[PDB]
C-alpha cells in the first residue's frame, strides 16, 4: 500500500484507469476528424483546426488524470488506446454530431464516476470531477449543439456554400 | 407634501410610476429574447447579445425615472412586472418585429406622458421626456426598423443562411 | 428533448426557473429600498447606493440561472416579478432587517435546490450552486447581519444621528 | 430696433431684466450666509464655503441671462441689488431653510418666465430655460432638501454635535 494512501478505494483508482484510457481515446478521435478535414478532397482548416485543439485538450485532461492517480497513491495502469470508429468523417455536421456523441459518452464515464466516489465516500474524487471536469463538459457539449444547429440551419449537408461559411464565421480563424 | 415638490402634478407623478412600470416590463421582454437566442436550438449569439444590452438599456431608464420621480418629490409606486407576451420568439424575424413594436408601445406612452406634462404645463418634465428618452427612443425604433428590412432582404423566415449571416454582419460580434 | 440535456431532472429545470423569478424579485425589492433612501424626506444616499448595487447583483444572478438553464438544455420560464411587500422601508434598521430576511430567504431556496439536485444526483448543479451561490449568500448574511448589530449599537431606530453616522462609516461612500 | 432681433417680445426682454436682477439678489443673500457662517461665533467653515460657491453659481448665471439679452438684441437695464432680508441667519438649519425658500423663488420666476416665452411663441428662450437653468434648480432644490431632512435627523437646531458633524460630513472640506 502507498505511504500517501487514504480513503481511496480500489473500485476509485480502477475507474480513474479507466477514465485516463477514454480521454486518450477521446483525443485520438478529434485527431482524426483534424486529418479528415485537412485532406485536399476536404479542405475546411478552420474545423480541421477547431478538432485538433479538441485533441490536445482531451490528452491535457488524460495527463491530469494519471497526475491525479499518483496524488492519491493509486497506479497509473494502460491499455491501448483503440483507433476511432470511423476512418472518414463525411462533412462538417457528421462529424460534429460525432463530437457531440464523444463529448456525451465522455460525460456519463464522468458522471459515473462521480457516483462510484459518492458511493465509496470520497470527497476529494467527488471535488476533483466537479472542479476540473463536469462543467467544462457542460461548456462543450453546449457549444457542440450550438455549431449543430447553426450547420443545420446552414443546410448542411447539401449546401456547400453553407459549410464553407460555417468554417469562416463559426470557429476561430487559425 | 414634499418640501422640494414645486409646479408637479399628481397626475404626471402617477403617469411617471407608470412609465417606470413600463420600461421594467420591456427589459424583461428583451431578457426573454436573450435567453430564446442563447438556446442550444436556436443559437444566435449575437442577436441574443443585442437582446441582452436592450434589456439593461431599458432596466436603466426605469432607474431614471425612480430617480425623477424623488428629484421633484413624487413617490414612486411600484406594480408587478408583467412577464413577456410569448415564451418563445420564433426566429430573428418575428423577434425584431415583436421589438418594434414594443419600442413604439414605449414611444407612444413617452408621447402621452409629454402631452400629459404639457397639458399641465411642466416644462421640467417636457425637457426630461426630450433630452432624455424621445430622440433616443426615434434612434431605436429606427435601427430595428433598418434591421427588419435587412432580415426580409435576407430571405427570413425560410432562408436560414440569412439569418446566420444576419448575426454575423448586423448586429455587433459578442 | 435537447440535443444537449443529460442528467438534468425537469424538477430540477422547473426549480430553477422559481430560482431565477426569486432572484428577480429580489432585485425588485432592493431597487424600492434604494428608491427609498434617495427620498428627499430619507436621503441617506450611502445606504440607498448599497441597496442599488444590491439589486444589480440579484439581477446578475438571475441571469446566471438563464444562462445555466441553456446550457443545460432546459428551458427558460418566466412569471411575473411581484411587487416588493412594501412601498416605504422605514428606516435603515428596519430596511436592513428585512434585507436580512430576504436573504435567508433566497438561501432557503438555494439550499432547496441543493438538496433536489442531491437527489437527484445531478452533480454539475451541485457544483454550480456551491461554486457561485452558497458562499456569497453566507458572505451577505454575515454582512448584514453585522450591519444590524452596528444600527441598534448606534441607537436605531430613536438616533438619527447614529443612522446619520452609519450612512458615512458602515457602507461604502457613493 | 436692434438690426438682430428676431421674435423677441418687450415683454420677454423685461422679464429677463428681472430674472437677471433675481440671480443678483439670490447671489446676495448666499454671500451674506458665507459671511456669517465665517463668523468667530459660528464658524462652520464647510457650510461658509457652500454658500460661497452658491454665490458664485448665482452671479455666474446673472452673467448668462445679461449675454442672453444681447444676443437677441434687447438691452440690459441694471436696478439697485437689494441687501438679503436677513442680517444673521441663525445656524445651518436655519439658513437651508432660508436657502430652500429662495431656491423656490427663483424656481418660480423661471418657470413664470417660461410661461411668458410660450405665451409669446419663442421657443429659442424656452429651450434656453430647459437647458441652462430649470434642471440644475430642480438639483439645488433637492440637494437642499436633503440637507435640511439631515439636519432635523441630526437634532438641530439643539443638537450642536449633530451641527458639527454636518459640517464636517454632508458639504465638501473646504
Ligand atoms: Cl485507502
Ligand atoms: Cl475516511
Ligand atoms: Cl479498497
Ligand atoms: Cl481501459
Ligand atoms: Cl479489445
Ligand atoms: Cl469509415
Ligand atoms: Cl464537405
Ligand atoms: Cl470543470
Ligand atoms: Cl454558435
Ligand atoms: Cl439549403
Ligand atoms: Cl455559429
Ligand atoms: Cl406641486
Ligand atoms: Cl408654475
Ligand atoms: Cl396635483
Ligand atoms: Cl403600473
Ligand atoms: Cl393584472
Ligand atoms: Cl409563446
Ligand atoms: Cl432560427
Ligand atoms: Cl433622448
Ligand atoms: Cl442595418
Ligand atoms: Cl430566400
Ligand atoms: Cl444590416
Ligand atoms: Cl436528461
Ligand atoms: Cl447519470
Ligand atoms: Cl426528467
Ligand atoms: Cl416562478
Ligand atoms: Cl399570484
Ligand atoms: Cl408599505
Ligand atoms: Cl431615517
Ligand atoms: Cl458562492
Ligand atoms: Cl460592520
Ligand atoms: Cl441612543
Ligand atoms: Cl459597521
Ligand atoms: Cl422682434
Ligand atoms: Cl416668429
Ligand atoms: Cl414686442
Ligand atoms: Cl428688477
Ligand atoms: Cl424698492
Ligand atoms: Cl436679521
Ligand atoms: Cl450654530
Ligand atoms: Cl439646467
Ligand atoms: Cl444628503
Ligand atoms: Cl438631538
Ligand atoms: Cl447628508
Ligand atoms: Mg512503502
Ligand atoms: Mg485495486
Ligand atoms: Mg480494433
Ligand atoms: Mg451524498
Ligand atoms: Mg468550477
Ligand atoms: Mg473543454
Ligand atoms: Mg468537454
Ligand atoms: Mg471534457
Ligand atoms: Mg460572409
Ligand atoms: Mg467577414
Ligand atoms: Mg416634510
Ligand atoms: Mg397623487
Ligand atoms: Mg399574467
Ligand atoms: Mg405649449
Ligand atoms: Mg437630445
Ligand atoms: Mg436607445
Ligand atoms: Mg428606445
Ligand atoms: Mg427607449
Ligand atoms: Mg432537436
Ligand atoms: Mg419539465
Ligand atoms: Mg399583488
Ligand atoms: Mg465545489
Ligand atoms: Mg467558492
Ligand atoms: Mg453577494
Ligand atoms: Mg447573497
Ligand atoms: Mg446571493
Ligand atoms: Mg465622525
Ligand atoms: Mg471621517
Ligand atoms: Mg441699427
Ligand atoms: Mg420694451
Ligand atoms: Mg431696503
Ligand atoms: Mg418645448
Ligand atoms: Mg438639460
Ligand atoms: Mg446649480
Ligand atoms: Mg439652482
Ligand atoms: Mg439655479
Amino acid at each position: 500500500v502507498s505511504q500517501v494512501r487514504q480513503n481511496y478505494h480500489s473500485d476509485c483508482e480502477a475507474a480513474v484507469n479507466r477514465m485516463l484510457n477514454l480521454e486518450l481515446y477521446a483525443s485520438y478521435t478529434y485527431s482524426s476528424m483534424y486529418a479528415f478535414f485537412d485532406r485536399d478532397d476536404v479542405a475546411l482548416h478552420n474545423v480541421a483546426e477547431f478538432f485538433k485543439e479538441h485533441s490536445h485538450e482531451e490528452r491535457e485532461h488524460a495527463e491530469k488524470f494519471m497526475k491525479y492517480q499518483n496524488k492519491r497513491g493509486g497506479r497509473v495502469v494502460l491499455q491501448d488506446i483503440k483507433k476511432p470508429e470511423r476512418d472518414e468523417w463525411g462533412n462538417t455536421l457528421e462529424a460534429m454530431q460525432a463530437a457531440l456523441q464523444l463529448e456525451e459518452t465522455v460525460n456519463q464515464a464522468l458522471l459515473d464516476l462521480h457516483k462510484l466516489a459518492t458511493d465509496k465516500v470520497d470527497p476529494h474524487l467527488c471535488d476533483f470531477l466537479e472542479s476540473e471536469y463536469l462543467e467544462e463538459q457542460v461548456k462543450d457539449i453546449k457549444r457542440i449543439g450550438d455549431f449543430i444547429t447553426n450547420l443545420k440551419r446552414l443546410g448542411l449537408p447539401e449546401n456547400g456554400m453553407g459549410e464553407y461559411l460555417f468554417d469562416k464565421h463559426s470557429v476561430k480563424e487559425s
